[PDB]
RNA sequence: AUGCCGCGGAGCUAUCAUCUGCCGGAUAACGGCUGAACGCCUCUAAGCCAGAAUCCGUGCCAGAAAGCGACGAUUUUUUGG
């Protein structure tokens, strides 16, 4: 199990940290959960377990999960299209924020502060579709997370997600 | 031993009268995200959000009489400093 390096890409190992670079920027989140030493040779990444437990069996597989994750999201999107089924459901507001509108007829409007390095577009290119945008997955999808999970229905139909992808 | 009666200012008083009585964090159950283990899946193992009249705070009351700070003047030509 050995994951490499693009051309370009500059990960640093500071005390179980990663700061991988691009065009797209710098994707930088705290790793202080494997407890398995690495080795990078420049280009290569390698994780070598000597004598360890379960445990460690399950830290190799999610470190390289988060490294790959990573270098997925180093210059890549995490698009994450929605479905907006329904009364009419619309969404109007600006910067970093996610405003719903007529959510079953309800005259409230709930606001979500959406996570740091996600870009709303409020595409009208395809009908009820909103996509969100970003490199890093784990922010882009808590966004998608709390997004949907302030968008339920009590004491009811009902409104349900769409597809992934990747963006430039 | 306030003789009795009507009204009676002031005071007191009445849910018999009037005025006033907030929002921040951390959570429980629970719901999600990135995600292994157990080559897949799965909230959980690390981590991150959301979330109760819950807990702790802001506000409100008292102020350690052995907690503290800033400021003011320092027995008057007798005397004390």
């Amino acid at each position: 199990e050995t994951l490499t390096i693009p051309e370009g890409v500059s990960v640093d190992i500071k005390a179980r940290l990663v700061t991988v670079k691009g065009p797209r920027g710098v994707l930088k989140q705290n790793l202080r959960r494997v407890d398995i030493e690495l080795k990078k040779q420049g280009n290569t990444i390698k994780f070598i377990v000597w004598h360890g437990s379960r445990k460690h069996n399950a830290c190799i597989r999610t470190a390289y999960s988060i490294i790959n994750n990573m270098i997925i999201g180093v210059t890549q999107g995490f698009r994450y299209k929605m479905r907006l089924v329904y009364i009419n459901i619309n969404l109007t507001e600006n910067g970093t924020v996610v405003e719903i509108r007529n959510f079953l007829g309800e005259r409230i409007t709930r606001v979500i502060k959406c996570l740091p390095g996600v870009t709303v577009s409020i595409s009208s290119a395809v009908k009820d579709e909103i996509i969100i945008e970003g490199n890093s997955l784990e922010n882009v999808s808590q966004s998608a997370a709390n997004i949907k999970q302030i968008c339920n229905v009590r004491n009811k139909d009902g409104i349900y997600v769409s597809e992934r992808g990747n963006i430039e």
